[PDB]
């Protein structure tokens, strides 16, 4: 293909593997194959067509996409390549990162889903594993816009379990609306995770993580979530919890951090902090 060589498996997206391979001059770049929704039924044109203006999408924290190529029901994307992932990173460490690297973790994510949100593309699946990271500590988001190509799939057991970690309340009872309101709770979950050593909402199940939500945030009302009633599996007998002092579940983060973590993790869409008013926070002044 497009004469590449030398693949080797590298990882398992949720949209199929991803090889680290050569072209003809060399240099080094990620494939990644497309195992989409149909596989038997083609890849529409307005598909490959979507895919393609994702090339537009250039900054320091998005992995770049270079090339689309498309045979014979065979779609892979070519990208930027980057030898490590915070999940990985998150995986191997105790009690999580330092504050200083998680500060800068944090400001470059922002970054990416700040460009990107200006032009309308979203991510909706946001999480470590996306959080690609290279030598010198720079980070780039992966898979930025795929979800509105490709759809979202139901994936393999382990991997929508994780998924679901990241996964505002809002969409686990039954919202479909597009908005930058869902990647902001994922940015919560990871700035969290990144102070903590592991994830904040563990669930296994989405019922099972609308609780753990819940029951850490305290379950939503009149006053904190204005028309959650509106939601298809939304449950006015939902049992009651009060919110957990934040101090007591974000280990000594700090007070800055722990405002802005807030103000990501409101379970109200309409009240959630934005990108661009995150990097404005007090905390990055810090």
């Amino acid at each position: 293909m497009e004469k590449y060589h030398g693949l080797e498996k590298i990882g398992e997206g949720t949209y199929g593997v991803v090889y680290k391979a050569q072209n003809n001059y060399g240099e080094t770049f990620a494939l990644k194959k497309i195992r989409l929704e149909k596989e038997d039924e083609g890849i529409p044109s307005t598909t490959i067509r979507e895919i393609s203006i994702l090339k537009e999408l250039k900054h320091s924290n998005i992995v770049k996409l270079y090339d689309v190529i498309h045979t014979k029901k065979r779609l892979v994307l070519v990208f930027e390549h980057l030898d490590q992932d915070l999940k990985k990173l998150l995986d191997v460490c105790e009690g999580g990162l330092e504050s200083v690297t998680a500060k800068s973790f944090l400001l470059q994510l922002l970054n990416g889903i700040a460009y990107c949100h200006d032009r309308r593309v979203l991510h909706r699946d946001l999480k470590p594993q996306n959080l690609l990271i290279n030598r010198e500590g720079e980070l780039k988001i992966a898979d930025f816009g795929l979800a509105r190509a490709f759809g979202i799939p139901v994936r393999k057991y382990t991997h929508e379990v994780v998924t679901l970690w990241y996964r505002a309340p809002d969409v686990l009872m039954g919202s479909k609306k597009y908005s930058t309101t869902i990647d902001i709770w994922s940015v919560g979950c990871i700035f969290a995770e990144m102070v903590n050593g592991a994830p904040l909402f563990p669930g296994v199940s989405e019922a099972d993580q609308l609780m753990r939500i819940f029951r850490i945030l305290g379950t939503p009302n009149s006053k904190n979530w204005p028309n959650v009633t509106e939601l298809p599996k939304y449950d006015p007998n939902f049992t009651v919890y009060e919110p957990l002092p934040w101090e007591s579940f974000l280990k000594g983060l700090d007070e800055s951090g722990i405002d802005l973590l807030s103000k990501m993790l409101k379970l109200d869409p309409n009240q959630r902090i934005t990108a661009k008013q995150a990097l404005e926070h007090a905390y990055f002044k810090e």
